[PDB]
């Protein structure tokens, strides 16, 4: 574990982290995809062998001796409101099995469903809080990857007003 686990917010590509592993905002199917997954893809691209996996899990698999956690969640265009936070809420449980299973010390972990798969709706509070309660009870240092300069400044707000 970290001497003293923390939450951190970063806003660059998570392809270019500085973690002991990375989550993928993966598709179900195992595709190059488009946003943080087409980045995982041109990263890490042995990391897509036999990756599909259904939505609400994740499945790890290894670039050299680099995790890749491929993490499933819902598309809000397709899901109800209700169901979609059930399989959101369990993507991130499923991320923090594999975080503990692994031994990391440090996890790169992007807002699953923000993006393409948000439905066209605000999705940061649902996700983060999500991502939260998932992690809090792994001791591994977690850093959120975003791109937008707002979503930082709300993300390490939502961090530093528990500290
Ligand atoms: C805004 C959509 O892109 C991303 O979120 C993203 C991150 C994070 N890393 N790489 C990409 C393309
Ligand atoms: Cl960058
Ligand atoms: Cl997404
Ligand atoms: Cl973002």
């Amino acid at each position: 574990g970290a001497m003293a686990p923390s939450y951190r917010v970063k806003r660059m590509d998570i392809a270019k982290n500085d973690e002991e592993c990375v989550v993928n905002a993966a598709n179900p199917r195992g595709l190059p995809g488009d946003g943080v997954c087409k980045a995982v893809y041109k990263k890490w691209p042995e990391s897509f062998k036999n990756s599909a996996t259904p939505v609400g899990t994740a499945k790890t698999v290894m670039c050299g001796t680099y995790p890749v956690i491929h993490a499933v969640g819902p598309n809000f265009s397709n899901y109800t409101e209700s169901e979609g936070d059930r399989e959101l809420a369990a993507a991130y449980r499923e991320v923090a099995k594999e975080v503990t299973r692994l031994g990391v010390n440090s996890v790169a972990i992007p807002l699953l469903s923000t993006g393409v798969y948000s439905g066209g709706k605000d999705r940061l509070t649902q996700s983060l809080n999500h991502l939260f309660t998932a992690m809090d009870s792994t001791d591994a240092d977690v850093v959120i990857y975003c791109r937008d300069k707002e979503w930082e400044k709300k993300i390490s707000e939502a961090i530093q007003m528990r500290t």
